[PDB]
């Protein structure tokens, strides 16, 4: 494997679109019910800030997207979604919009047990940048090379004290059936036979839905009803969640507009979203 | 006041388009979880048989459809003037000639007012919608609107089918579905964006404690029970359904479907809110293809 050729491979450029209905479908998919996100005539109707994470899946389609949606690139079943970063430069137009996506592999690191591959996506409207996404995939077993990439941000360490704030959300047993309508139609989240074939007695909930659930808690606690205050969020996905389980978001106020967080399944005491770092605009 | 004018008002023709994703969104909107209706690669993936009721709202839009849709707001010549305050969706009939293509489709809709009856206590206006493609008819819908107060005239319309008499005996079969308190927020995404079902201020405005669930969603919930009990996993067996909406349902309430087998492929039914014992869907008649005819 040649990492230089992977990292010098030109960015891919594409178009993504969303309408108001897509925004509503997303809000219900992550279990949000506040009229700010579920009612187009609300005085403060907005896209939920995390929405751009769906756009690399949905792209330009208004229909079901077949799943799945570089040069020196070397088994899909060995790939885990390990990390996600989302940076919001400007809120999305809640009346709908069309964006240009530019995507590129920015890191390919040999972690020994496998490869960390970081894929960056930048979305722009007509004016300029609106969102920056970094998806960290772990490719199990792929090793034996000199890894290269960007300077990796510090690994988040959760404070050794009780959370400052807690929130809980009971997900529906059919949450994944609703959430998948926002772009990710991976059969792992709906077909019990596919889930069973990879070691799960029931389909698992999309990790990004869990991320949306935690985002809802962070927005509600800190952003004072203003989506423009939701600046950035990054997480590690640590263990699976099943639709029907209760997701607890534990939140640590660290000052300077920084909140560290975890999402935990109440029923099992399993950490599903770890090393959460949230940045928001401090009290206006 | 001119009924002859109303019934002679020319038919309106429009186009309706749905994709696979719309079918999934509808299925989750009515609370169905069966993979036959929620998973595009299920080996028997199908549109839920009641879906055509959404098409007059949706038309060809893939976005939010501001209420009321252009395809339903048009008043016939010559209609009275009174605003939607004294109007309610009282009755619905759905007849399926051919199941919808589950990969998506485009249909021609033809709509016409077919009845304008004086009920003594009000007016029943029946609006028929016929859907077809290049291969012929697919569905026939009849919607009944009630205008309370509007009386004193000679009424005319289609020959009405027999009034459904719900049997006094114990129901043969029962099913229940606990709706979500946010069920209307999801169901509205299939085409009916009426503020009545979401804005508490608009709901309180007309007398309700909170927004009410769409009557057609309740009809969907009853239809799910009927399909599950009688149709043996085959949408082609779901032939017709007609109901009246008797009282409102609130999102979050449990909908019980009471079913009476009458033989010859006919089932009578009611839908009831468990928490209040209130019938919300009454005079239900369901027609399906019998077991001995399942090829």
């Amino acid at each position: 494997v040649n990492v230089d050729k992977i990292l010098n491979s030109p960015e891919a450029t594409y178009t993504a679109t969303y309408n108001q209905r897509d925004l509503l479908m997303y809000a219900v998919g992550i279990g949000e019910s506040d009229l700010q996100f579920t009612y187009e005539f609300d005085e403060k109707f907005s896209a939920f800030p995390l929405y751009p994470v769906c756009l690399p899946f949905k792209g330009q389609s208004q229909d079901v997207v077949p799943f799945p949606p570089p040069d020196g690139m070397p088994n899909p079943a060995m790939i885990l979604h390990g990390e996600q970063s989302v940076e919001i430069l400007r809120p999305l137009d809640p009346s709908g919009g069309t964006l240009t996506g530019k995507t590129k592999v920015i890191s390919f690191y040999d972690k020994g047990k496998g490869t960390l591959m970081e894929t960056q996506t930048q979305f722009e409207d007509g004016n300029g940048p609106v969102a920056k996404l970094i998806s960290g995939s772990f490719i199990r077993g792929l090793t034996g090379y000199e890894g290269k990439g960007r300077k990796l941000p510090a690994r988040v360490q959760i404070p050794k004290r009780q959370p400052d704030f807690n929130d809980e959300f009971k997900t529906s047993p059919h949450q994944a059936q609703v959430y998948r309508l926002s772009g990710d139609y991976n059969s792992l989240h709906i077909d019990p036979e596919i889930a069973k074939s990879v070691g799960f007695k029931q389909p698992i909930l999309h990790g990004l839905c869990s991320m949306g659930v935690a985002s809802r808690a962070l927005f509600k606690q800190f952003c004072g009803g203003d989506v423009a205050r939701f600046k950035s969020i990054r997480v590690r996905f640590s263990s699976p969640c099943f639709p029907g389980e209760t997701i607890q978001t534990r939140m640590w106020q660290e000052g300077s507009g920084k909140v560290l967080f975890q999402a935990v399944v109440k029923e099992r005491g399993a950490v599903i979203v770890d090393g959460g770092e949230f940045v928001y605009t401090q009290d206006a």
